[PDB]
């Protein structure tokens, strides 16, 4: 009960900021996550024996892939933490619980390949789940880990609260499918401008939670430039592995994924910030004004990519 986690001073201050980097010390990340659940949720939300056992089993089931790894899990959980702490009264006790667990679990057992590559490979997961293949898998893996003896961190919830928390986590993990972002954001942009957006309307909250999930998932573009630039490397390490695996199926991959076409990366990053990142954080700032720093940092990184193109770095 009286056992808090404390970070060193600098982490303790920086962790409250959207652009916080969780750092290179793997052994500190579970502590960081627990610190965030205790501050976001309460010391009371989870039995700490079970939370620790849940965290270390989730970590075990992330793979040693360049980007879609444990560090990404905790980085995405941190971004959700910054949004929840900056919007303290807009979210239920159940949503703050569910959403940080959703983020930590959102890419469980990722192999570093797009849904498109699973479909073209004809992977068994593609037979089992026709759309949002990896994301239906990540939710399935979360439910598997929650069911291990000693891991049900939600055990103290009523029957109905339990079903609600697993529904929040399912929708939240499905929403990380970028293919669903475009429709979701458009619907949110219309609802906001026509003035019909209503946070007491569940269908509306669901959509807003989807946007948050996309925003947290992409939060690499919202870091200080050296973090953004060095994370892009890991992201492209995966894209190029997949491009290589496409060429092994006798399919020329899209330029983004072709390691032969590295030159085109800066322009591809511009399109990504323009088509995806900026619209995402713009719409999110409109619905949740206190998330303006994510839109600001993203605009800043777009400009850095423009400078890279103009040969200035
Ligand atoms: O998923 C990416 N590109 C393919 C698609 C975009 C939209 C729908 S499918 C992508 C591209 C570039 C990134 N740079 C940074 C972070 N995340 C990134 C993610
Ligand atoms: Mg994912
Ligand atoms: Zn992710």
């Amino acid at each position: 009960g009286l056992m808090q986690f404390t970070l060193p001073v600098r982490l303790c201050k920086e962790i409250e900021l959207f652009h916080f980097d969780i750092g290179p010390f793997e052994n500190m990340w579970p502590g960081i996550f627990v610190y965030m659940v205790h501050r976001s949720c309460g010391t009371s939300c989870f039995e700490l024996e079970k939370l620790c056992r849940f965290i270390m089993s989730v970590k075990k089931n992330y793979r040693r892939v360049p980007y879609h790894n444990w560090k990404h899990a905790v980085t995405v959980a941190h971004c959700m933490y910054a949004i929840l702490q900056n919007n303290h009264t807009l979210f239920t006790d159940l949503e703050r619980k569910g959403l940080l667990i959703a983020c930590l679990c959102h890419d469980l057992d990722h192999r570093g390949f797009s849904n498109s590559y699973l479909q073209k490979f004809d992977h068994p997961l593609a037979a089992l789940y026709s759309t949002s293949t990896m994301e239906q898998h990540h939710f399935s893996q979360t439910v598997s880990i929650l069911q291990l003896e000693g891991h049900n961190i939600f055990s103290t919830l009523s029957s109905s609260e339990y079903e609600q928390v697993l529904e929040i986590i399912r929708k939240a993990i499905i929403a990380t499918d970028l293919a669903l972002y475009f429709g979701n954001r458009k619907q949110l942009e219309e609802m906001y401008q026509t003035g019909s957006l209503n946070l007491n309307n569940q269908s509306h909250r669901d959509r807003v939670i989807g946007l948050m999930m996309t925003a947290c998932d992409l939060c690499s573009v919202t870091k200080l430039w050296p973090v953004t630039k060095l994370t892009a490397n890991d992201i492209y390490a995966e894209f190029w592995a997949e491009g290589d695996e496409m060429k092994k199926l006798g399919i020329q991959p899209i330029p983004m994924m072709d390691r032969d076409k590295k030159d085109e990366v800066p322009q591809g990053q511009l399109g990504f910030y323009n088509a995806v990142a900026i619209p995402c954080y713009t719409t999110l700032t409109q619905i949740l004004p206190p998330t303006e720093p994510l839109l600001k940092a993203c605009r800043d990184n777009l400009s850095q990519w423009e400078k890279v193109i103009r040969g200035e770095e």
